[PDB]
């Protein structure tokens, strides 16, 4: 549960530094 | 305690998704 919750996590920071991203370009 | 904070970062990852999604649309 722990590393799902840590899995979650690190989806949405990877989904923000998309976001990110797409704004840079 | 450890759980209370656990889950006002996942609220807070959601408000970030769902603002990503309003600006995508």
């Amino acid at each position: 549960i722990l590393q799902d919750k840590l899995n979650s996590t690190m989806k949405l920071v990877s989904h923000l530094t998309a976001q990110l991203n797409e704004l840079k370009e």
